[PDB]
């Protein structure tokens, strides 16, 4: 029912988003992590195996934490 992969991660968001983008090799080294500020926006259509963390000059990473 769920792309075999990274159900969920902790608390990235907020916390750099090269941390987070190590957590998501660390954790799903499968998948491949990427990063960038808020732009491509993503819905439904999503990389199961993929973890992007996005950014927002607000001065804070935003790494959905959930994939697909």
């Amino acid at each position: 029912s769920s792309c075999p992969g990274k159900s969920s991660w902790p608390h990235l968001v907020g916390v750099g988003g090269s941390v987070a983008k190590a957590i998501i090799e660390r954790q799903n080294p499968n998948v491949k992590a990427v990063i960038l500020e808020e732009g491509t926006p993503v819905t439904k259509d999503f990389r199961c195996n993929r973890v992007r963390i996005w950014v927002n000059k607000r001065g804070l990473v935003v790494s959905p934490p959930r994939i697909g």
